[PDB]
């Protein structure tokens, strides 16, 4: 029975690596890459890989990774999938820890914008969380943490995480964690899934899919915002997405509203992310 290596990004930045029949769905990795962590609460989570556009794309858990990663390597990343509105209801601390380490890198890469003030909230809790009470001794006037916390790190950044660290003595690692994630799940794109495309005039825009609903920005002044319930049907054609919005009250007919994508690949991939969105928020 043959079996392909697979290499696994975790969110800690470490690599797990093993083993599955070459004919394995991916739902087979996965359980395999939860059991590793101590995951219960898998229904937020999933992997990715890169295509031969070297776009991200989630591993389809119901459907052969060798039909998905196709001519690449078996290389896939550990990530949130669903970012819960309010992740104080989470069943479990381990999930919540997960769920933050996520939000660190968001915030790292510039995916998840963040005032001065709350980058150096969040990084207080996580050294909170990591290292424990504060200590004046691992920190003089010139401290630089080995911890990430911004796009773009200034010693004022480092100077604001350690006076917020002294405010948190007593606070233990779920505390903690707990406190990080009220401050993030407030954030305007948290857990916002951002796709480059352009309206039915050529207009360059970018669809936002989250909790929430599916998001367009536009001019900054100029956004709309789509209610999952309101969206009846999601479709694409060639290199078209397509929301069909349900009748409003006295309305005869539904609206269809049509987008231009980068390609097919790119159509296909933000149709499949919004009915996924659109089934897990309408259970949730
Ligand atoms: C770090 N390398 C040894 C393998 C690798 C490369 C890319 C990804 C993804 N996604 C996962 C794993």
């Amino acid at each position: 029975p043959k079996s392909m290596q697979c290499k696994v990004i975790l969110l800690d930045g470490s690599e797990y690596t093993c083993d599955v029949e070459k004919r394995s769905r991916g739902q087979v990795l996965f359980d395999k890459v939860c059991e590793h962590l101590n995951l219960l609460e898998k229904d937020y989570f999933g992997l990715t890989y890169r295509d031969a556009e070297n776009q991200k794309n989630w591993l389809d858990p119901a459907k052969e990774i060798k039909k998905q990663v196709r001519s690449g390597a078996w290389h896939f990343s550990f990530n949130v999938k669903f970012y819960p509105p309010d992740p104080a209801q989470l069943s479990e601390d381990i999930t919540r820890y997960y769920l933050c380490l996520q939000l660190r890198d968001d915030i790292v890469s510039g995916r998840l914008p963040c005032s001065f003030v709350t980058l150096a909230l969040l990084g207080s809790y996580t050294v909170q969380s990591e290292l424990g009470d504060y200590d004046p001794d691992e920190c003089g006037s010139d401290y630089i943490s080995e911890f990430r916390f911004a796009p773009n790190h200034t010693k004022e950044l480092e100077d604001k995480v350690i006076e917020l660290h002294k405010s948190h003595r007593g606070m233990t690692p779920a505390e903690a964690e707990m406190h990080f994630l009220e401050n993030a799940k407030k954030l305007s794109m948290y857990g916002v899934d951002l796709h480059h495309a352009k309206d039915s005039e050529g207009v360059e825009i970018m669809l936002g899919v989250c909790a929430s609903g599916l998001l367009i920005y536009r001019d900054r002044l100029r956004i709309n915002r789509f209610a999952w319930p309101k969206v009846l049907k999601i479709s694409y054609k060639r290199n078209n997405f397509y929301i069909k919005i349900r009748p409003g009250e006295f309305e005869q007919f539904e609206s269809t509203i049509g987008f231009k994508l980068p390609n097919h690949r790119a159509a296909k991939r933000l149709w499949k992310v919004c009915v996924e969105h659109h089934t897990f928020f309408r259970l949730l």
